[PDB]
């Protein structure tokens, strides 16, 4: 597994950034987390929704650097978006958001699962400190 630089275009949703990849703008989904939904209207605004929107734009327009991981397996789903692990200024906003008790750790499909523990580690830590999603 190796980083390639990105650079931010516009984040949609806790989950859901556009980042110019390779001179391409392209859609980017989180990696092994769901953070709670803004968009879909199939209820609306779920709880943490904003809070997870708003930590995931933060985190990356603050940024100096942007770097995208794609894991081992298929590196993109079936609506185009690119699966990757992505990285401000060194740091996973991934874990990040599981760690803060804004995200659950997703349904894992193998073999696109490297990073796995480390999450279930951190979500298990914010579950214990009763962050958000888990008070």
């Amino acid at each position: 597994l190796h980083k390639e630089p990105a650079t931010l275009i516009k984040a949609i949703d806790g989950d859901t950034v556009k980042l110019m990849y390779k001179g391409q703008p392209m859609t980017f989904r989180l990696l092994l987390v769901d953070t709670p939904e803004t968009k879909h209207p199939k209820k609306g605004v779920e709880k943490y929704g904003p809070e997870a929107s708003a930590f995931t734009k933060k985190m990356l327009e603050n940024a100096k650097k942007i770097e995208v991981e794609f894991d081992k397996g298929q590196r993109t789903d079936k609506y185009g978006r690119g699966l990757a692990y992505i990285y401000a200024d060194g740091k996973m906003v991934n874990e990040a958001l599981v760690r803060q008790g804004l995200a659950k750790v997703a349904y894992v499909y193998k073999p696109n699962n490297t990073h796995e523990q480390h999450l279930r580690k951190s979500e298990a830590q914010a579950k214990k400190e009763k962050l958000n999603i888990w008070s």
